[PDB]
């Protein structure tokens, strides 16, 4: 259930195309282990939580998405609403990931 992201345009189509709803932005790396790892927990939640949109950004795809965000460690979860950026936390943690989304939801 997770929108796999592939250009700047289609990063901020996806943000506008949101409505009211919050979208949950993972940034990873094949080099990045706890990233491949963390991967179908964050499947997992897009499934449980079909209310709240899912997105994968890979920074050496994506790396004029990944500079202009500023993300440093992988993986980084952003939050947004409307455009705007409402959270982020580095780290492959499932438990404060889930429970970030329940705060901004």
């Amino acid at each position: 259930m997770v929108k796999q992201i592939e250009s700047k345009t289609a990063f901020q189509e996806a943000l506008d195309a949101a409505g009211d709803k919050l979208v949950v932005v993972d940034f990873s790396a094949t080099w990045c282990g706890p990233c491949k790892m963390i991967k179908p927990f964050f499947h997992s939640l897009s499934e449980k939580y079909s209310n709240v949109i899912f997105l994968e950004v890979d920074v050496d795809d994506c790396q004029d998405v990944a500079s202009e965000c500023e993300v440093k460690c992988m993986p980084t979860f952003q939050f947004f609403k409307k455009g705007q950026k409402v959270g982020e936390f580095s780290g492959a943690n499932k438990e404060k990931l889930e429970a970030t989304i329940n705060e901004l939801v």
